[PDB]
């Protein structure tokens, strides 16, 4: 079963990477404080809850920061000229409204067109927040440095499949999240990580995995699903069920143990070839220290980074009961390769 | 004085070129009902309201149908691939939501985009609507036909300024609508017609212009307002007024009158020199029949024909004004060059 | 006031990325033994001097490490060819001379051109160093592996202005420096870290980073400043004071608070919009261990590594006020975003 409701506010609660405390950092810390036995809050703004246990000690996590945008100009006529934070594609600001998170509250901007007879790239972006002049737009709350995020849009196209911005990576935070809550006996000793940070380079889960110093490490980030012109080179499928990758950074006695459990309580579970170190919190967790038994958990989303990513609830639904069984199943173990 | 509400309904009711039955006609029959001697609509769905009086016969022309799209294929995978109805933009398409009327009630579908690592025109633009076969599109209620619209989205920016999709031409629409709810005495035999197909061709005006026979002809269009990146080659700006074009299209005994009648109830006027018959309806309303003195009454909005159409609302509110000042003034005259 | 005397003497003094050991880190050594209360040498040549004090603990961040060059050949008449130590554009190179460090003391070298007629590249650059075999260039103490930097050449250009090789980063070493030696009472733990090998991954600061384990860090390199073509693009100007960054890699509690500094002391201080983890030691430091609190201090520049980088003295005066003012005025507080 799946929570709508909360899953559609975690997607579109505040915070883009390095400035999730506007809003998702304190919606995830009220929701875990019931469960856990104990949460912190790191100087680098990670949310580390503890859910203690025996062993093995297992780290999980799911990057609460989203890709945006930061104001690095205002003109004369009260423009914005803005600049990414994360993997944008200007692309997909062409005609697009952007939530912006200002001094005075949150205030919407527009991004134009330049209509054909007057005629891809950083520099065509301009954005329009109705003002006309540079006094008028800082009297808005408008500053160099100010955020912005895609605007929400949550929409459910059919009974399963709905499109979002943001599910990379809320939709996983979500699902982690749920799992936790829903959270039995255990003989692990569990740390559940929100972590910060991922879109610029895996920052808050490489700082949050020295801290915990975990045995086993657990990533919860989205994985690209088949969709059009992808020249079939992508391997899971929407509604098909969670994927974990196989390869490198993934250790082969960990992953073998994630299978059984999956066909133990008969979930569905999808193989992506990874033959790179991966671009999520695993990939820094694995090397972290004296080395860490890594695995990746994702749910297959398409259209990766824009502002119509879109997954299908019967992964999700699953995603969380994978990630249940595991951290329940989990005992000690040689993870020796 | 602006209706927010009524200006929002009329925006975002459904009509694309050729299907401005499926909404936005009834509203406007329902509104000017009231008002009018008579109302009719005519084969190719023109509402024509006739509001009785003496001399000059004049006709006011605001299209009512919207640039959008026509489904002309739906894959195995249950994707539809769409073709624009006007001048839709490609560009514009990325990563937006489109809104679709199917037999079985308004549905939504998304237009993706493709991710980096696997990499402007109309057969990159495959439609998502959360399907996973043709049958299930099928079933969902889509044709070969089905008809799409920009997903609706109004926002106000400022106090002044707001962005929408479809400005062009329901802002306008909403003004003549206005001014004719508001209208006074006048001496002038005036037919407001709510005119269809403008888009491609102006098509509605055309045969509208041949029942009624006028002598004055004034089309309600939206006009370029100056915006980044114009290089400077537009005339028109936000919130300076409205806006009368000068040129061949534009009667100079008309156009001198309206100049007046806005020095009058002092209303701010612009110009713009229109060097060339105009893309409204006032080109056919000239050249129908035996000719016909025309004028064009404009809005200024930025980027024409995206989902992000912006205006001003001081513009919209004098456009009303100016609108009902020139009906109400409007009586016989010599439009003779 | 700036000392122009020592400023220049330790600009001037030699120390490429790896071997900073050449001089800088003698005469670092030899400035701050008298006002630290211990000095220190590390593994990788970063200097760590202590300034004893209570909490929280402060790591501040100069590089010492120029850009520079090594010969990687000697062909048979004696020219050498050479490779660049961090990012050094060879455009900076046509018609320039050359110091290079040698077994048998200080030898310079020239990088011709070529006459037009005869007709971007770093293998067209040839350094001349006046030998007329390989031999004989051998014996004036040229090896594979000899390194050399910019030939020094220091000029006043106004009263204010000056341009220099090596601004980057011996322009915020001496800014560190002189405050250092004016510090006075201060409760926090000062650590002041004169950085080797930033210009090639910021390794140095990453160890001495994980020596200290410092809860705050302030990187001082060069920023970029407003200078003809940038497109208008760069934020910060000569003249207008030091700069902080915003942004992910900028600790919003501390940027706050060196704001509320920066005011009381009345120093004019600049925004840098930062959306990406910067390109100075404050990358590194943040994701230190269990996470930092980080800042970055800028001086602005012209020029950014070339043989002219250009500065304003007003502007490191200012940076060297609000540096010791910032030390003098940090306490515990709370740091969590
Ligand atoms: N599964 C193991 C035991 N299951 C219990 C369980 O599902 O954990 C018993 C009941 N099971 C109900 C069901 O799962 O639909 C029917 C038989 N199953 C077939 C199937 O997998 O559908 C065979 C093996
Ligand atoms: N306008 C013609 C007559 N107006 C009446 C009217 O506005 O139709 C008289 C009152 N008018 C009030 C006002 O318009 O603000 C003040 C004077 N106006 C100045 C102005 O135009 O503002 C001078 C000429
Ligand atoms: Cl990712
Ligand atoms: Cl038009
Ligand atoms: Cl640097
Ligand atoms: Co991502
Ligand atoms: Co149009
Ligand atoms: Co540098
Ligand atoms: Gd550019
Ligand atoms: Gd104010
Ligand atoms: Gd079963
Ligand atoms: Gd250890
Ligand atoms: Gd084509
Ligand atoms: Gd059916
Ligand atoms: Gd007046
Ligand atoms: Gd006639
Ligand atoms: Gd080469
Ligand atoms: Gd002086
Ligand atoms: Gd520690
Ligand atoms: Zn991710
Ligand atoms: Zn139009
Ligand atoms: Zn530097």
């Amino acid at each position: 079963m799946v929570d709508w409701e909360l899953m559609k506010k975690i997607i579109e609660s505040p915070g883009v990477s390095g400035y999730e405390h506007l809003g998702i950092r304190d919606l995830v810390v009220d929701i875990l404080k019931d469960v856990a036995d104990e949460v912190k809050i790191d100087k680098l703004g990670n949310v580390i809850a503890h859910f203690k246990g025996s062993a093995p000690k297992v780290m999980v996590a799911a990057h609460m920061d989203k890709i945006g945008l930061m104001v690095n100009h205002i003109d004369k006529d009260g423009y914005l000229r803005v600049v990414p934070i994360g993997g944008v594609l200007p692309e997909t600001l062409i005609a697009q409204k952007i939530r912006f998170f200002t001094e005075k509250g949150e205030r919407y901007g527009v991004v134009g067109v330049l209509p054909p007879h007057l005629r891809i790239d950083w520099d065509s972006i301009i954005v329009d927040v109705g003002a006309s002049s540079r006094e008028e737009a800082e009297e808005m709350g408008f500053r160099i440095g100010t955020i912005g995020e895609f605007a929400p849009n949550f929409t459910r196209l059919s009974e399963h499949r709905f499109a979002t911005p943001y599910l990379d990576d809320r939709i996983c935070l979500y699902a982690m999240i749920e799992a936790a809550r829903q959270l039995g006996e255990h003989e692990a000793d569990i740390y559940i990580v929100a972590s910060v940070q991922e879109e610029i380079g895996l920052r808050g889960a490489r700082v949050a995995s020295f801290a915990i110093d975990p045995e086993v490490g657990i990533a919860m980030d989205v994985t690209f699903a088949k969709q059009p012109n992808d020249k079939g080179k992508i391997v899971p499928e929407l509604g098909k069920g969670p994927v974990m990758d196989v390869g490198p950074n993934i250790n082969p006695k960990l992953r073998q143990f994630a299978d059984e459990v999956a066909k133990k309580y008969e979930i569905p579970l999808q193989v992506e070839p990874s033959p790179r170190p991966t671009g999520t919190d695993a990939n820094v967790m694995q090397i972290n220290r004296e080395g860490v038994a890594t695995a990746v958990l994702s749910i297959p989303i398409r259209y990766m980074h824009s502002q119509v990513e879109l997954a299908d609830a019967r992964d999700v639904d699953n995603t969380i009961k994978l990630a249940k069984a595991l951290l329940e199943e989990l005992k000690p173990m040689d993870f020796t390769p």
